[PDB]
């Protein structure tokens, strides 16, 4: 692992200005990196993660996070640097946007299928790269699909867990056995696409993730969310197959999701979706010089 | 069409006053996507000359140019909102102009990261002579940095829509080829290998094309070896046809680049910075996407 792309650094050099949100597994900041010697504050994401339990040792830390700074993907965001001190502070790319869980929370009136359909398809791409990186997310969620423009998603939180439950997101198998395998993120993949279709809704509403495995080991699955139709749900409900090796592989649910993209009409079913906002050439390259400009 | 987006006055909103110059006022802008919550500082630009509905149709015209300008050492113009004045919309640069950032680093500047710049400068350069487009008003302050190592040329055709940097020709007979560009681009340059000196200095501009055709030059900048001096010079030859082109420029300085302690002699150039892989990994995923 390029052990360049990942840049060590001294608390000195960035500062904490504000609190975007709290998780499982830290904190994330807002954040202002003055390079040494310069007048310019630049804005960066400080997450401070939280020792417990129980922790790893410096150099075993670096290591993973050399892997998470070696991760090249246009839908998977990559450890930028890192800050080890009584504390371990990782510096990501500062997405305005916020997460995409909020995004559609937001918009629950706005969206159209033409954009939902293509962040399974990102989100998907991104899965898949990680996968054929032989890295195991463990914490794909919607929450952790933050949005760099309104048509460019990419992961976020990725091998935090290796570091360090999110029982509603979790296959099956992980959850009794703590197996954690590319088909258990495909679950979690399915948990999130629901997430999407119903605009972000919260997975088994009222249910405590106490027996989150018994209702599944009865067979019990996610509602249809009301703008799916049954070409789509079938893949969600194959997502979420208690055998691992039935479920899809990221690669088909690229290529599934990709087909379904050529006619939204078809696979979603929204309000004003006959008349709703789909991404304007014109307007996308707006946001993609302004704001994006990676390669993808 | 679809690179140059035609903004309502609505969506964006200027903040603080950057600067003026000869062709109009920059402010730090900001973009406020018309459904969205997030508001994304710009850079607008105020042509400091009113406009009407015909002048107008001009301007877009020019402008769909501007924002086909697709180099990475050259300025995109991304947006334009036609009003009462016309406000053009690309980039905001947090380290500003090249100029302004040699004066402020004199001691911190090394052999490197000058003979970078020029080399940059001549890319983009290039790109717009590949191009058949006539910059006009190349000069250090012109030159953008989005990281240091990291710069871009900025107010194209803009004059379209400075006697100091121009060339003879220019000057004398309103004249705007790619060799009076290599001009200012000589002239650019010295302004960088002196860390920002102003251009014959107490020597008024009406009087400037005079003391020119006496042959009177920029002096040779204190830390140019005779190998890059020889270069400015030839950019300044009142032959147009005569100077060097761009692409020739690139080459040049490339080979000058590959070993620069040789032709700039700096004083600590021997612990001047040098821009290591992870810091510059580190600008580029940060700010600048663009593969610097
Ligand atoms: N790079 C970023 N840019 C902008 N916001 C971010 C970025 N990274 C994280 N966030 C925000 O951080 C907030 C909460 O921090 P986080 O640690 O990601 O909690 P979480 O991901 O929702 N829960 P968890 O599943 O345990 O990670 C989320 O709502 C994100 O929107
Ligand atoms: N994209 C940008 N980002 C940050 N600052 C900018 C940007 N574009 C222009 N500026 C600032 O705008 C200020 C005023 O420049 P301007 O009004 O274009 O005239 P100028 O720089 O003197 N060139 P000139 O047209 O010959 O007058 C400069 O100091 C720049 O630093
Ligand atoms: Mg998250
Ligand atoms: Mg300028």
């Amino acid at each position: 692992p390029n052990q360049a792309l990942l840049r060590i650094l001294k608390e000195t050099e960035f500062k904490k200005i504000k609190v975007l949100g709290s998780g499982a597994f830290g904190t994330v900041y807002k954040g202002l990196w003055i390079p040494e010697g310069e007048k310019v504050k630049i804005p960066v994401a400080i997450k401070e993660l939280r020792e417990a339990t129980s922790p790893k040792a410096n150099k075993e830390i670096l290591d993973e996070a050399y892997v998470m700074a070696s991760v090249d993907n246009p839908h998977v965001c990559r450890l930028l640097g890192i800050c080890l001190t009584s504390t371990v502070q990782l510096i990501t790319q500062l997405m305005p946007f916020g997460c995409l869980l909020d995004y559609v929370r937001e918009h629950k009136d706005n969206i159209g299928s033409q954009y939902l359909l293509n962040w399974c398809v990102q989100i998907a791409k991104g899965m898949n790269y990680l996968e054929d990186r032989r890295l195991v997310h463990r914490d794909l969620a919607a929450r952790n699909v933050l949005v760099k423009t309104p048509q460019h998603v990419k992961i976020t939180d990725f091998g935090l867990a290796k570091l360090l439950v999110p029982i509603k997101w979790m296959a099956l198998e992980s959850i009794l056995h703590r197996i954690y395998t590319h088909q258990s993120d495909v679950w979690s993949y399915g948990v999130t696409v629901w997430e999407l279709m119903t605009f972000g809704s919260k997975p088994y509403d009222g249910i405590p993730a106490s027996e989150i495995s018994s209702i599944l080991e009865k067979g019990e699955r996610l509602p249809q969310p009301p703008i799916c139709t049954i070409d789509v749900y079938m893949i969600m409900r194959k997502c979420w197959m208690i055998d691992a090796d039935s479920r899809p592989k990221f690669r088909e649910l690229i290529i599934e999701f990709s087909k379904m993209a050529r006619d939204p009409q078809r696979y979603l079913v929204i309000q004003g979706d006959e008349r709703m906002h789909l991404p304007s050439p014109t307007d996308s390259n707006f946001y993609r010089a302004l704001m994006d400009e990676e390669d993808m």
